[PDB]
């Protein structure tokens, strides 16, 4: 009923929490993480810190995190790798059950069409959420993974 | 006194500690744990786990991971970022201080010369820890690593 939405990263883990009454979705708070420090120990160790933070903070009942499915350079992915990992196993270790959604789902989801540029998604999580958006780091991203979720979750068994 | 080095495999993660006193090389133990489970949310948390098991199982000073800089298979570069990032994480909240050593660092510590081959490195790890031992799987890519921090740490301070 509540979820948290995490789109993590090297540089930067942002985060959307937000309620859904059966149909009536609705913001309660996002953000952006940044953990830009040089070291990684404690660059993942703020990334736990922080998620473990917003759960402590949010009291959510579901983990949603996207996939990779076009995750194109090597080396740029072993960083996404450590940075996925560590939000997934505060997640865990919080008792929260992550569920990992195909961003190919949260386009078709969002926005109606899986072909959708990000901007037209993070158009469509701003009108839902009445975001009186003047936008930033574009947490909208994490928000987004975060409606999906809902629409997924009341959708899957009939 | 007390150095502890991982090797995190999304399905496999050897370790190895051994005890440093004066100049005195003495091993402990050594192992695999065996992650492999299907849901990736389990395995994660099997490896924060195991690696928290052996942190106060065997209560080491300092954690020695080597760093992976080449690999250019960039779907295998996530599943081992996942691992690696968790393995870290597991120390850094254990408070155990972190380093990171190149793969060319320890093969020029334990082998003398830099372009080795494993063969050679597993070869003279049993001979600087006087073991002609019983390979369970091969634990031996862990104790370099720890064995090369208690090189790098005996270096240059005067």
């Amino acid at each position: 009923a509540i979820i948290l939405g995490i789109d993590p990263g090297s540089r930067v883990t942002g985060y959307g929490v937000i309620r859904q009454v059966g149909r009536q979705l609705s913001y309660l708070g996002s953000g952006c993480i940044r953990t830009k420090v040089d070291d990684l120990p404690s660059r993942l160790k703020l990334i736990y810190a922080g998620v473990t933070e917003i759960i402590t903070q949010f009291q959510p009942d579901y983990f949603a995190i996207e996939q990779v499915f076009m995750a194109k350079n090597a080396d740029s992915a072993l960083k996404l790798g450590q940075a996925r990992g560590v939000a997934i196993v505060a997640a865990v270790n919080q008792e929260l059950p992550v569920f990992e959604y195909a961003a190919r789902q949260v386009k078709q989801t969002v926005v109606g069409i899986g072909s959708a540029e990000k901007s037209q998604v993070q158009h469509m999580v701003r009108t839902l959420l009445k975001l009186p958006a003047n936008p930033q780091a574009d947490a909208a991203d994490a928000l987004a993974i975060a409606i999906t979720h809902c629409h997924v979750s009341q959708n899957a068994m009939q």
